Protein backbone atom coordinates (compact mmCIF):
# COMPACT_ATOMS: atom_id res chain seq x y z
CA UNK A 1 0.00 0.00 0.00
CA UNK A 2 2.97 2.34 0.53
CA UNK A 3 4.08 4.71 -2.22
CA UNK A 4 7.57 4.59 -3.74
CA UNK A 5 9.69 7.79 -3.65
CA UNK A 6 8.99 8.05 -7.39
CA UNK A 7 5.27 7.87 -6.79
CA UNK A 8 5.57 10.51 -4.07
CA UNK A 9 7.57 12.74 -6.47
CA UNK A 10 4.70 12.36 -8.99
CA UNK A 11 2.19 13.40 -6.38
CA UNK A 12 4.15 16.34 -5.09
CA UNK A 13 4.88 17.54 -8.57
CA UNK A 14 1.23 17.86 -9.45
CA UNK A 15 0.33 19.28 -6.02
CA UNK A 16 2.60 22.18 -7.00
CA UNK A 17 -0.03 23.16 -9.53
CA UNK A 18 -2.75 23.08 -6.81
CA UNK A 19 -0.60 25.23 -4.54
CA UNK A 20 -1.01 28.21 -6.82
CA UNK A 21 -4.82 28.29 -6.28
CA UNK A 22 -5.93 25.91 -3.55
CA UNK A 23 -9.34 27.49 -3.07
CA UNK A 24 -10.11 27.48 -6.80
CA UNK A 25 -9.09 23.88 -7.18
CA UNK A 26 -11.09 22.94 -4.08
CA UNK A 27 -14.11 24.70 -5.54
CA UNK A 28 -13.85 22.76 -8.79
CA UNK A 29 -13.36 19.49 -6.86
CA UNK A 30 -16.49 19.91 -4.75
CA UNK A 31 -18.49 20.95 -7.80
CA UNK A 32 -17.26 17.88 -9.62
CA UNK A 33 -18.16 15.75 -6.61
CA UNK A 34 -21.62 17.31 -6.22
CA UNK A 35 -22.52 17.14 -9.90
CA UNK A 36 -21.28 13.59 -10.44
CA UNK A 37 -22.63 12.30 -7.15
CA UNK A 38 -25.64 14.42 -5.99
CA UNK A 39 -26.25 12.24 -2.98
CA UNK A 40 -22.95 13.52 -1.53
CA UNK A 41 -24.55 16.97 -1.54
CA UNK A 42 -26.95 15.82 1.15
CA UNK A 43 -24.15 15.63 3.75
CA UNK A 44 -23.64 19.42 3.58
CA UNK A 45 -26.34 21.51 5.34
CA UNK A 46 -24.99 24.61 3.64
CA UNK A 47 -24.90 23.23 0.08
CA UNK A 48 -27.83 20.70 0.06
CA UNK A 49 -29.90 23.24 -1.87
CA UNK A 50 -27.42 24.16 -4.65
CA UNK A 51 -28.98 22.55 -7.69
CA UNK A 52 -26.72 23.86 -10.42
CA UNK A 53 -23.14 24.37 -11.36
CA UNK A 54 -23.71 28.12 -11.66
CA UNK A 55 -25.26 28.19 -8.24
CA UNK A 56 -22.37 26.22 -6.84
CA UNK A 57 -19.88 28.64 -8.43
CA UNK A 58 -21.82 31.56 -7.04
CA UNK A 59 -21.38 30.12 -3.52
CA UNK A 60 -18.57 31.79 -1.64
CA UNK A 61 -18.86 29.34 1.21
CA UNK A 62 -18.43 26.36 -1.14
CA UNK A 63 -15.17 27.82 -2.50
CA UNK A 64 -13.95 28.56 1.02
CA UNK A 65 -14.75 25.02 2.06
CA UNK A 66 -12.98 23.76 -1.02
CA UNK A 67 -9.91 25.55 0.22
CA UNK A 68 -10.31 23.85 3.58
CA UNK A 69 -10.55 20.37 2.06
CA UNK A 70 -7.47 20.66 -0.18
CA UNK A 71 -5.45 22.47 2.54
CA UNK A 72 -5.94 19.43 4.79
CA UNK A 73 -5.37 16.94 2.00
CA UNK A 74 -2.27 18.90 1.07
CA UNK A 75 -0.96 18.49 4.61
CA UNK A 76 -1.47 14.71 4.49
CA UNK A 77 0.11 14.31 1.08
CA UNK A 78 3.27 16.30 1.85
CA UNK A 79 3.86 13.92 4.81
CA UNK A 80 4.26 10.95 2.41
CA UNK A 81 3.28 7.83 4.36
CA UNK A 82 3.89 9.27 7.85
CA UNK A 83 0.57 11.06 8.16
CA UNK A 84 -1.61 9.55 10.93
CA UNK A 85 -1.06 12.67 13.07
CA UNK A 86 -3.37 14.78 10.89
CA UNK A 87 -5.64 11.81 10.15
CA UNK A 88 -7.04 11.45 13.63
CA UNK A 89 -8.87 14.79 13.67
CA UNK A 90 -10.08 14.13 10.10
CA UNK A 91 -11.43 10.67 10.91
CA UNK A 92 -12.95 12.00 14.12
CA UNK A 93 -14.99 14.74 12.39
CA UNK A 94 -16.03 12.66 9.33
CA UNK A 95 -17.24 9.75 11.51
CA UNK A 96 -19.12 11.50 14.35
CA UNK A 97 -21.45 14.43 13.69
CA UNK A 98 -21.02 14.18 9.96
CA UNK A 99 -20.88 10.43 9.18
CA UNK A 100 -19.19 10.32 5.79
CA UNK A 101 -19.10 6.88 4.17
CA UNK A 102 -15.79 5.65 2.84
CA UNK A 103 -17.33 5.31 -0.57
CA UNK A 104 -17.85 9.11 -0.60
CA UNK A 105 -14.13 9.46 0.11
CA UNK A 106 -13.58 7.36 -2.99
CA UNK A 107 -15.81 9.73 -5.00
CA UNK A 108 -14.09 12.96 -3.89
CA UNK A 109 -10.83 11.19 -4.72
CA UNK A 110 -12.17 10.55 -8.23
CA UNK A 111 -13.25 14.18 -8.38
CA UNK A 112 -9.66 15.17 -7.50
CA UNK A 113 -8.00 12.96 -10.18
CA UNK A 114 -10.54 14.32 -12.72
CA UNK A 115 -9.92 18.02 -12.03
CA UNK A 116 -6.12 17.61 -12.10
CA UNK A 117 -6.35 15.66 -15.37
CA UNK A 118 -8.43 18.36 -16.95
CA UNK A 119 -6.47 21.34 -15.63
CA UNK A 120 -2.88 20.00 -15.60
CA UNK A 121 -2.45 17.14 -18.09
CA UNK A 122 1.21 17.90 -18.76
CA UNK A 123 1.87 17.54 -15.03
CA UNK A 124 -0.51 14.57 -14.57
CA UNK A 125 0.40 11.73 -16.93
CA UNK A 126 -0.48 8.05 -16.44
CA UNK A 127 2.03 7.23 -13.75
CA UNK A 128 1.09 10.40 -11.83
CA UNK A 129 -2.63 9.49 -12.02
CA UNK A 130 -1.65 6.04 -10.83
CA UNK A 131 0.38 7.48 -8.01
CA UNK A 132 -2.31 9.93 -6.86
CA UNK A 133 -4.94 7.22 -6.93
CA UNK A 134 -2.65 5.18 -4.67
CA UNK A 135 -1.98 8.09 -2.30
CA UNK A 136 -5.70 8.63 -1.95
CA UNK A 137 -6.51 4.96 -1.49
CA UNK A 138 -3.94 4.88 1.27
CA UNK A 139 -5.68 7.87 2.88
CA UNK A 140 -9.21 6.31 2.70
CA UNK A 141 -7.87 3.04 4.04
CA UNK A 142 -6.22 4.70 7.04
CA UNK A 143 -9.32 6.79 7.79
CA UNK A 144 -11.43 3.62 7.55
CA UNK A 145 -9.20 1.99 10.18
CA UNK A 146 -9.90 4.99 12.45
CA UNK A 147 -13.63 4.82 11.63
CA UNK A 148 -13.78 1.40 13.32
CA UNK A 149 -12.17 2.78 16.51
CA UNK A 150 -14.66 5.64 16.44
CA UNK A 151 -17.37 3.03 16.19
CA UNK A 152 -18.55 3.98 12.72
CA UNK A 153 -20.16 1.75 10.18
CA UNK A 154 -23.63 1.75 8.60
C1 LIG B 1 -10.07 14.24 0.77
C2 LIG B 1 -11.25 14.19 1.38
C3 LIG B 1 -11.69 15.17 2.48
C4 LIG B 1 -10.99 16.02 3.23
C5 LIG B 1 -9.47 16.30 3.27
C6 LIG B 1 -11.93 16.72 4.09
C7 LIG B 1 -11.60 17.67 5.01
C8 LIG B 1 -12.46 18.34 5.84
C9 LIG B 1 -12.14 19.39 6.81
C10 LIG B 1 -10.74 19.95 7.12
C11 LIG B 1 -13.25 19.77 7.44
C12 LIG B 1 -13.47 20.88 8.52
C13 LIG B 1 -12.92 20.53 9.89
C14 LIG B 1 -13.22 19.09 10.13
O1 LIG B 1 -14.44 18.80 10.21
O2 LIG B 1 -12.26 18.26 10.24
C15 LIG B 1 -14.30 18.98 6.86
C16 LIG B 1 -15.60 19.10 7.25
C17 LIG B 1 -16.63 18.49 6.62
N1 LIG B 1 -16.53 17.42 5.74
FE1 LIG B 1 -14.85 16.85 4.81
N2 LIG B 1 -13.19 16.25 3.84
C18 LIG B 1 -13.07 15.32 2.84
C19 LIG B 1 -14.09 14.60 2.28
C20 LIG B 1 -15.39 14.80 2.60
C21 LIG B 1 -16.52 14.25 1.88
C22 LIG B 1 -16.35 13.32 0.67
C23 LIG B 1 -17.63 14.66 2.48
C24 LIG B 1 -19.14 14.40 2.17
C25 LIG B 1 -19.61 13.91 1.01
C26 LIG B 1 -17.21 15.49 3.57
C27 LIG B 1 -18.09 16.09 4.43
C28 LIG B 1 -17.80 17.08 5.31
C29 LIG B 1 -18.79 17.94 5.90
C30 LIG B 1 -20.33 17.92 5.71
C31 LIG B 1 -18.00 18.88 6.79
C32 LIG B 1 -18.58 20.02 7.64
C33 LIG B 1 -19.01 21.00 6.54
C34 LIG B 1 -19.20 22.41 7.02
O3 LIG B 1 -19.47 22.63 8.23
O4 LIG B 1 -19.08 23.31 6.15
N3 LIG B 1 -15.84 15.56 3.63
N4 LIG B 1 -13.80 18.12 5.90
Amino acid sequence: MGLSDGEWQLVLNVWGKVEADVAGHGQEVLIRLFTGHPETLEKFDKFKHLKTEDEMKASEDLKKHGNTVLTALGGILKKKGHHEAELKPLAQSHATKHKIPIKYLEFISDAIIHVLQSKHPGDFGADAQGAMNKALELFRNDIAAKYKELGFQG
